[PDB]
């Protein structure tokens, strides 16, 4: 699989180009204040009054509507919520955005999924960042160097040091959906809940519950992320690791696990999970609240809040 | 359930006594270094010409033989992999540990599953450290006062601040090795391995599977480390959100995995988990080891040790 460094980006590419980044959370913080320091002519585009603009002028960048800051720019970078895109889209880019111009995006789930048609005059393309790698993904080449462009807008950033991998819109956005789904959040936060309740109800304190099916899964997930699985079972106790491999199965057995994932995949990949999610907030997203509020009632939450403080 | 801070604990019941600390492992170094801080009279006992002898006399510490450290204590610290406790204190501690003494573990496994059974005259606590909070517990009290003894150690290593939970060798035991069986060691790696493996064989690069199964399951955990599941779930995008609470009980169903995981817990409570993985080391752990190369060789390794390198 292609990788990119610094030395492959030529910064050429944006240098010349005036970028809007729309939105101002996090991903739209970072992207603003390292392209301005890469020397890039940057400006933030969000509503009057709003939250953060207060806090992107505090931070000493240009700022205005998001229709004033598109017809300025070259290249817009969309870093909204994936919820909000289409319709700032449709109503504040695409009227706004110059012929020719470049439509960027961190998460390709809005054009991969059909939320946003990108005029066909357009370059689309994409930089995901995650000693940071990032992705890089390019779905229209309208004037023939999305390419190059969206590798410089990598290097102006700060993501092409630790390397810049070429994928796809659709790679991109279905690992994501998948990872989350599945393991990351949905399958984690599973496993941890069943062995949390199975030692509450088998008589243990709940506290103890906690350490052991909570707590502790950052001492085990940080030498993973350092030195993968294998590092991981290097370092944990001889009694620890035999339990791992010899009861793990028995906790997540391997092929009906992955007969259930399947199925989670299928309903990425199908567009089912993308209509549904859009669906739910067309209607106030009744389902997201639904579960917010009866998960934040789960005694686990009363028990960690208690721990944390005490520590 | 009951919490005690460094007020509630008295050194005098430890500065009073000398200490020995078999084993120099973290554990045994973090230890010895706190106790000698807090002007605890303290000797590490090891075996002559070991790498953890040459290394504790370099941090300033009086080192001699097992045999003799134990002659000169009047409380024992073992803190030694579980599956060498039993011999060390059949030929070693048991014969020279004074009348009285005090025996003292940072992990239950070895009293609580009849591994070490200790002279009647013995002191038997437990002081184990995880902001560090700490669990103490009492097994033996011959003396009528190994708790405040056990409590003085606390403080005596710094546990007491972060507060120190009054628990059993049994709840200990059973809910650390729970934990890692289902949750933290032996579930999580199978969940991950699932995920990973559905990315890849339905035709995304391992390196993508590699991202969104391994390497980001840290931003999520350090999340619910710092603010709860509540916590996690409200950082995260809402579309992440949506997808865990819709997706997550298909990976992982509850009523299922709860099941399973009644069965790990069983086979703790009934001694029989501790009767194979004592056999297991009676006969050079071959399952322990077969499992070891098993899982080295699977190939998340190779692209985990590769997107490791290049970051
Ligand atoms: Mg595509
Ligand atoms: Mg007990």
């Amino acid at each position: 699989m292609k990788i990119y460094y610094e030395h492959d980006a030529d910064l050429g590419f944006i240098l010349g180009k005036k970028v809007a980044v729309l939105g101002f959370g996090s991903q739209g913080h970072a992207h603003a204040l390292n392209l301005k320091d890469s020397g890039v002519d940057v400006r933030v585009g969000l509503r009057k009054g709003s939250r953060s603009w207060e806090k992107a002028e505090a931070a000493g960048l240009r700022v205005l509507p998001v229709a004033e800051a598109v017809r300025e720019a070259d290249v817009v970078m969309v870093l909204l919520p994936d919820e909000k895109q289409a319709q700032v889209y449709r109503e504040e880019v695409e009227p706004n955005l110059k012929e020719g111009g470049a439509l960027a995006f961190a998460h390709g789930f809005n054009v991969h999924f059909g939320q946003i048609k990108p005029r066909k005059d357009l370059d689309v393309w994409m930089v995901a960042p995650k000693g940071v790698p990032a992705l890089v993904a390019v779905h229209q080449d309208a004037s023939g160097s999305a390419f190059p462009t969206a590798l410089a807008y990598a290097k102006a950033i700060g993501a092409a040091r630790a390397g810049v991998i070429a994928t796809t819109f659709k790679d991109e956005t279905e690992t994501d959906l998948f990872g989350e789904q599945a393991v990351l959040c949905g399958g984690l936060t599973r496993l941890i809940r069943a062995g949390f309740e199975t030692l509450v109800e088998a008589g243990y304190p709940p506290e103890m519950a906690y350490f052991e099916t909570v707590h502790e899964v950052k001492l085990i997930v940080d030498l993973i992320y350092e030195a993968g699985l294998k590092g991981m079972r290097y370092s944990i106790s001889n009694t620890a690791e035999y339990g791992d491999y010899t009861r793990g199965d028995l906790a997540v057995p391997l092929e009906e696990t992955k007969r259930r994932m399947r199925e989670i995949l299928r309903q990425i990949q199908s567009g089912e999970f993308a209509r549904e999610w859009m669906l739910e907030n067309q209607v106030g997203s009744p389902v997201l609240e639904a579960n917010r509020k009866r998960w934040a009632a789960h005694p686990i939450e009363e028990v960690g809040s208690r721990l944390r403080a005490m520590m």
